[PDB]
């Protein structure tokens, strides 16, 4: 269970392949409103991907650990390709949990509109997900 030791740098490929992972099947449910011409805010969209890093950080060390720990276990190369997809696929395993909170997103705003965008929003929103903090809450 703590027999693996990663890297930041390792980790931060976790934390990138999870996040993107998520974001890309984020921005799928995003186009249903876009589709439909009825636009979700750049605030609900923005909301969406705070669930997705939050999660992330949520067991962040051990999605990284564990994650480099099966590549070992059967007998893979470590790297940053390897790493990214274990990222993505710990938000594949994580997409049902997810998209439970983006229910909580649609009801915390009573809409579909979501908070006003200010450059806080903006910078997190841009912010490289392999920089977020990597550690078990």
């Amino acid at each position: 269970f703590d027999d693996v030791v990663v890297s930041r740098q390792e980790q931060s490929y976790v934390q990138r392949g999870m996040v993107n992972f998520l974001d890309e099947e984020m921005h799928k449910l995003v186009k249903r409103f876009r589709d439909m011409r009825w636009n979700l805010g750049p605030g609900f969209v923005f909301l969406l991907k705070k669930v997705n890093r939050e999660r992330m950080m949520r067991y962040c060390m051990d999605y990284a650990r564990y994650s480099k720990k099966i590549l070992q276990l059967k007998h893979l190369p470590v790297n940053k390709k390897t790493l990214t997809k274990m990222g993505r696929f710990v938000g594949y395993r994580n997409y049902g949990v997810i998209r439970e909170l983006y229910a909580d997103v649609f009801r915390d705003v009573q809409g579909f509109r979501g908070p006003k965008m200010t450059a806080a929003m903006r910078k997190y929103s841009s912010k490289d997900p392999g920089t977020f903090p990597c550690k078990n809450e």
